[PDB]
């Protein structure tokens, strides 16, 4: 059924709270009994966000191998993402080493540091260029090397040395800086323009591994770009683009990472967001 009819007869019958709430009834329920160990209580930033065991990103050390993250593997679009939450001060260190470990080539951020007056994640990023910060726990160094401010997002240039191996990268931090404190944004034309810079910037290709993608809790505005990506990407390849059924793409997602998409309203943007993109 044809997504952009499908809408219509929700948003004229207001169903999006009863449509959202069967989302959240047949989703996927696995164990996360690393996640819940005593040991990671100062790894979780939300006690009722945690990765499913079969899913979850190990670091590459015999000490403590956890972190929040998730591997979602979409098997058809090809695409895969690591999906984890905002940076704790205890886990900044552990962040930067699975960006090496996994070979990511972006970050994608959809928060601010500071929302609603709380701070939702660690400044984990150096701000100048001749401040650089060191990770002594995980041995990298993090240098700014170039940024470019724009009205709706920032793209920065950051480059990461493995100090064991004196080994760098070069990491593109793509940062979204205008998601509103409440609700979701009006129009998803700037989202969908942040989504194909993104894109353009060889950061979602199989040639590097999987994109970091991250907000506060890892669920909600993080849920709302990889099903907006996977279901565009599903209508450029299938000869029939009004056979993707964005539900059905949110539940098979929901195997990998639990509760993506927090709200009706996120669910209603994410419909909004693959409409708009499908023209061009
Ligand atoms: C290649 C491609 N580029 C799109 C685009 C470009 C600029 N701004 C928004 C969307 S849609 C599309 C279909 N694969």
């Amino acid at each position: 059924m044809e997504m952009e009819k499908e809408f219509e007869q929700i948003d004229k019958s207001g169903s999006w709270a009863a449509i959202y709430q069967d989302i959240r009834h047949e989703a996927s329920d696995f164990p996360s009994r690393v996640a819940k160990l005593p040991k990671n209580k100062n790894r979780n930033r939300y006690r009722d966000v945690s990765p499913f065991d079969h899913s979850r990103i190990k670091l590459h050390q015999e000490d403590n191998d956890y972190i929040n993250a998730s591997l979602i593997k979409m098997e058809e679009a090809q695409r895969s993402y690591i999906l984890t939450q905002g940076p704790l001060p205890n886990t900044v260190g552990h962040f930067w080493e699975m960006v090496w470990e996994q070979k990511s080539r972006g970050v994608v951020m959809l928060n601010r540091v500071m929302e609603k007056g709380s701070l939702k994640c660690a400044q984990y990023w150096p701000q100048k260029e001749e401040k650089e910060m060191i990770f002594e726990d995980t041995n990298l160094k993090l240098t700014l090397i170039s940024e470019d401010i724009k009205s709706y997002y920032t793209v920065r240039q950051l480059e990461l040395e493995n100090l064991t191996t004196q080994e760098t990268r070069e990491i593109l931090h793509f940062h979204y800086t205008t998601w509103p404190d409440f609700g979701v944004p009006e129009s998803p034309a700037s989202f969908l323009n942040f989504l194909f810079k993104v894109r353009e910037s060889g950061s979602l290709s199989p040639e590097h591994g999987p994109v970091v993608v991250h907000c506060s809790a890892g669920i909600g505005r993080s849920g709302t770009f990889c099903l907006a990506d996977t279901c565009l990407l599903l209508m450029d390849k299938r000869k029939d683009p009004s056979s993707v059924d964005i539900k059905k793409v949110l539940l098979e997602m929901r195997k990998f990472r639990m509760g993506l998409i927090q709200t009706a309203d996120q669910l209603r943007f994410s419909y909004l967001a693959v409409i708009e993109g499908a023209k061009f």
